């Protein structure tokens, strides 16, 4: 009975302003809702946006829903000035602003902090010259934000308010937009915090799991459009698409979806229709013969397209590499002549070619090379040419240098083989085990320090048993009286090292397979993507051949605005569907229509006996 | 305590003799009032 | 400063890396001291591997010190007995040493039969790491389901040996 005890404190007086601004101050809405907000209520002016600033300053859920629900337009609320009192107030909750702010108050420095959290080449709207210029002061509508649920969502991330931030995305434009920069900043300031980290990790899977499932409705609803929401490009997040940002955040679910992976096949294939692989190969091969095949519409340059599709390069540069392990293998099992032979300079040379476009990628500075060398196969790469490289200057000199020289060669052959396992990666079913390749190995490491300890032990027993006088010698280094001792401790050795540990190793590379392959399952459809993205970049020639193109640059989805609003109204159609979705499938179940009936049941047998005392009154 | 009586399980075994009583006395109720009647 | 210092000798996992680098030195030279010649008297590393067991006892007895129940509690665990067993073989050694021929080439013996456990004890060192400890633990457990087929595929063996010859 505390509604009435509230209601004698409103009772009380008639400043209506200063009532609800009390009821805001007790933090109870249904008391506002009942009694306040009636018809007839005088309003001056400023009051409702005084009000509207106080609750949205102090956490208030409700009090905002409500004051939206009544005249207060946030288009004409909105300014630069009430935004700047807003990230300077002194009531937060729990926030690593500061901090932020000294690693990096003005919007321009917000800005600042914005794109250090994101990273890359992130150009954000703050820092553009079309803002900075209009900051010097500090039409009617140069203070107003046309966007301004955008800038709501990005205040409501940053200083950690998870229930306003998932209020303030359900409305607006552009939802996946917002929910995968929240995520992007959530999982950044996780990572900064841990460098609270828990509960950012949890709001990261928290927007990360509602992105994923609009675009399961959206993709539940329609497709053609479907793909349209994920291809056109912002002009407001710095110019990003949302698969961009979707790899960018390193979400390995939003890959994983059945459309993503269908708009990356239909990238792979370029322009194509012809939905392969004899095909492609005898199009390399007969050059004329590709005019059978059946291209896209939105001769003499009908080929041109040709070249371009991913797939082309993919088998005309996995053709040059084929070549490249061959003539390597025949330089290498046959005689060396003083001077080197034709596919010697053949050989050599790829590696040459090989080096300029790495580097060339990595121009395209600290941090630029550890971005490339942020994986391994860069550094592996490096490495290689590097000793192909020493043998390559060793080889032209005399005889104790040329067998020095032979013998890098030698011991480099081995890495080019073992990379064959990279192009194997393509296919969709060697990639997933390659990886599971990769996963296994650290278990054998460790396996490998133990038998090493068992096998140390008992050969360092049998060799010093059996050889009493051996003076120090580097004789012994190579190498690392009652001899029945020898045969007894041999065998147990058998005993622990091919009957113990290899069940071992057999029963902790059985109990272990259910969950990497699932990993690896997620982890190739990921990492299809950098494919992609890498070799629209890389030239159309061959490596032996691609100084034609550098020395050539040495020398020197777009939409429009009608089928825009139609994307921003597919969206529309998809939120409140997942809402009412989400709202039916949770009012259909059995743990809601047992609650709710049970106290019905009570309610209704108290009525039963207040009727019952009255009938007997009337009786 | 929360924890328990939020549950399914005393939810429905409550209800059951409430439902009971109740139909008891409606028919009680009944007879009063085609007594008055 | 002038103590900033004596705390980080107190730390526990200071004294364990100036724990195990003292080990790491007594599994190197126990080995220099049997891949090489003896000579009729022992050599400076003889010394002091012979010391570092001759320590390692006195230690040993006076954290038990720290009388039957308190040995029993002391042999309440098996790295304690391994340790007992081991110090006294490595001494019949130590004292078996100081004798002619016949007597050294059996000196010879205890040692060469005595560096198997020394190593076989790094396993505990290697137990604090946060993997290699569960490991190890399983080593352990599996062992008995070994002894059993042990024990099967013995009688199986003996007998087609048996025919055989
Ligand atoms: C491409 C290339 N560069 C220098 S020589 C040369 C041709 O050698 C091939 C032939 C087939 C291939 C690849 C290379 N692959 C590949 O390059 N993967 C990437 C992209 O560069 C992505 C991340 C792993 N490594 C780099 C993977 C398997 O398919
Ligand atoms: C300590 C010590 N005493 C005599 S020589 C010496 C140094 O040798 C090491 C070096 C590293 C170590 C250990 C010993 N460990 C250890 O001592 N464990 C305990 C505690 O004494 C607990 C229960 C198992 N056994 C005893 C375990 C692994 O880390």
């Amino acid at each position: 009975d505390l509604a009435i005890l509230t209601a004698l404190l409103k009772g009380a007086n008639a400043s209506a302003p200063d009532q609800l601004s009390l009821a805001l101050a007790w933090n109870r809405v249904d008391i506002a809702r009942s009694q306040i907000f009636i018809y007839g209520q005088q309003w001056p002016v400023g009051s409702l946006e005084q009000a509207m600033l106080d609750a949205l300053v102090l956490d208030r859920v409700d009090f905002v829903k409500l004051l939206i629900e009544n005249g207060v337009s946030m288009h004409r609320f909105l300014t630069i000035s009430r935004l700047e009192e807003l990230y300077n107030t002194r009531h937060g909750p729990s926030n690593t602003l500061y901090h932020l702010v000294r690693d990096v108050i003005s919007l321009i420095d917000i800005g600042l902090v914005i794109e250090y959290l994101m990273g890359g080449a992130y150009r954000c709207n703050y820092t553009r010259k079309r803002f900075r210029t209009l900051y010097h002061n500090l039409d009617p509508e140069i203070n107003h934000f046309p966007f301004p649920f955008h800038e709501l969502m990005v205040w409501a991330v940053l200083m950690k308010r998870q229930k306003m931030a998932l209020f303030f995305w359900q409305h607006g434009e552009e939802a996946m937009a917002k929910a995968l920069v929240a995520c992007k900043l959530c999982k950044a300031m996780a990572h900064e915090a841990s460098e609270i980290s828990q509960e950012l990790n949890h709001n990261s899977r928290d927007f990360g799991q509602l992105a994923v499932e609009l675009l399961d409705q959206s993709y539940k609803q329609d497709e053609q459009l479907a793909m349209k929401l994920l291809t056109y490009e912002l002009k407001n997040w710095s110019n990003a698409t949302c698969l961009q940002l979707a790899v960018a955040a390193k979400h390995r679910d939003f890959i994983a979806h059945t459309c993503s992976q269908m708009l990356l096949t239909d990238m792979w294939m370029g322009r194509l229709r012809m939905r392969s692989g004899l095909k492609v190969i005898l199009g390399i091969l007969l050059p004329p013969s590709i005019l059978s095949l059946e291209f896209k519409n939105k001769l003499g340059r009908k080929i041109y397209e040709f070249y371009n599709a991913p797939i082309v390069k993919f088998w005309f540069y996995t053709l040059a590499y084929i070549g490249y392990l061959m003539l390597f293998n025949y330089i290498v099992l046959v005689k060396m002549e003083r001077w080197p032979s034709t596919q010697e300079w053949i050989v050599i040379s790829y590696i040459f070619t090989l080096g300029i476009e790495k580097m060339r990628e990595i121009l395209m500075l600290l941090q630029k090379v550890k971005v490339w060398l942020q994986e391994y196969w860069n550094v592996t790469d490096l490495i290689a040419i590097l000793l192909f490289s020493v043998g390559m200057i060793l080889r032209l000199q005399d005889q104790p240098f040329r067998s020095d020289g032979r013998v890098i060669y030698c011991v480099n052959i081995i890495y080019w083989y073992i990379r064959l396992l990279d192009i194997f990666g393509v296919n969709k079913y060697l990639g997933p085990y390659v990886m599971m390749i990769g996963k296994m190995m650290i278990d054998m490491m460790y396996f490998v320090i133990i038998m090493l300890v068992v096998l140390m032990s008992f050969g360092v027993a049998r060799q010093a048993i059996l050889f009493p006088n051996e003076e120090p010698s580097w004789k012994l280094a190579k190498n690392i009286t009652g001899a029945w001792i020898v045969p007894a401790i041999m065998a147990c050795y058998l005993l622990v090292a091919n009957i113990l540990l290899v069940n071992l190793l057999i029963a902790v590379f059985n109990n272990t397979f259910f969950e990497v392959k699932s990993i690896s399952n997620q982890v190739w459809k990921f990492q299809r993507y950098q494919l992609i993205m890498t070799f629209h970049e890389r030239p159309v020639l061959p490596p032996p051949l691609i100084i034609f193109s550098h020395m050539t640059m040495i020398f020197q989805l777009f939409i429009t605005d009608d089928e825009l609003k139609k994307v921003h109204d597919f969206e529309e159609q998809c939120i409140e569907e997942y809402f009412r979705e989400k709202d039916d499938r949770f009012n259909s179940s059995n743990d809601e229509r047992i609650r709710v009936t049970s106290e019905r049941v009570e309610n209704m047998s108290m009525r039963l006996e207040e009727v019952n005392e009255r009938e007997h009154s009337m009786k």
